[PDB]
Order: structure tokens, then sequence, then C-alpha cells
């Protein structure tokens, strides 16, 4: 075949009933992920290529950056309900690896009032259950599939994203064959 269990992708021994249609998973102290961000703009170039009536799920992760990834992984559950994801993303990147201005929780709101959500708005959100249970979300959905490392794509609970099988000479090559995979998963 040309799309081959093992190489583009792997299939999980243990498929995940009820997952969202494309789920992916990041840190923002994971390098690849900075990489898949800024440079490669993955869940993008997924996006165009998706079908209609196909929702896109992205959840942060705790197992990097100790104390500080579980305060990345309830802000970014601050960014979902409050709607302003593409307006921290790459501050909050920026911030843990390039300048590394981002230390405490203190740093992380900084990004947000910088991005211009309201201070009593964002520590609201902060302290609410409802971003409670979006980071009782994001925990489940990665325990679902026994997550070690990001950057992660799984394809309704059942396909997981392999980059490593995909060639990297040409990074818009890349790109293409790993949104192209994205897709035919999907009609799987």
């Amino acid at each position: 075949a040309q799309y081959e269990d093992g190489k583009q992708y792997t299939t999980l021994e243990k498929p995940v009933a009820g997952a969202p249609q494309v789920l992916e998973f990041f840190s923002f102290f994971c390098p690849h992920c900075y990489q898949f961000e800024e440079v490669l703009h993955i869940s993008d170039n997924v996006k165009k290529k998706l079908p209609e009536g196909v929702k896109m799920t992205k959840y942060h992760v705790n197992f990097m950056g100790g104390d500080l990834g579980k305060d990345l992984t309830q802000a970014w559950a601050v960014a979902m309900a409050l709607g302003v994801e593409d307006k921290v993303t790459v501050p909050l990147f920026e911030g843990v690896q390039k300048t590394q201005t981002i230390r405490s929780a203190s740093d992380i709101r900084d990004v947000f009032i910088n991005a211009g959500i309201k201070g009593e708005e964002y520590d609201a959100a902060w302290n609410s259950f409802v971003v409670k249970s979006l980071v009782a979300q994001q925990e489940k959905a990665a325990a679902d599939v026994q997550l070690r490392g990001v950057p992660a794509m799984f394809v309704n609970g059942k396909y997981q994203l392999n980059p490593q099988g995909m060639d990297t000479s040409n990074m818009d090559v890349f790109v293409q064959q790993y949104a192209d995979t994205v897709k035919y998963l999907s009609e799987k």
C-alpha cells in the first residue's frame, strides 16, 4: 500500500471510543511542538485538508516542566474557555523557549494581559470550575491513550500520526505528507 500501519501512523492496540475526531497533544516546553506551531503550522495545514464537519481539538500536557507544566495546562484551559488560543500560543511558546521570560504563573498571566485579556477576566477564568473541568478533560484524553510523548496527533481515537516515517529534507513536503495522512486516516 502507500499508507502502511507502522509507517506514517501506528494503530492503537486499545482504541478510544467517543474520542475527538482529530486530537492533538502538545507542551509549551516541547521543542518539536514549537517547530510544529511557528515553523510548520501543522494544525493549520491539517485543517485546510480536512473534510467538512470535522472538529479539531488541541490539548496541553503536564509531563513536561514540572510545576510550570501544570500551570501551563491550566492556562491553556483558560485560553480554550475564553477562545483566545490564537492570541497566546505564540507568546507562550516564545516566553518559555525563546526569551525564557516565563518562570511562574504570574508570568504566564502577563502574556494574557499583554494579549488584551482583562486581568479580572483571566483570574475569574483561572479560578473557575469550568476551567477545572477543562483541565480534567485534557488530562483524561492524555490518559486515554497512555501518552508519554508530544507532539502527538490521534485520529478518531484509533490512529496515531508517526512523523518519524516521513521525509524531512523539505519542510513543506513534510507538512503536506503529514496533512494528507491525517486526511487519509480521517476517511478510513
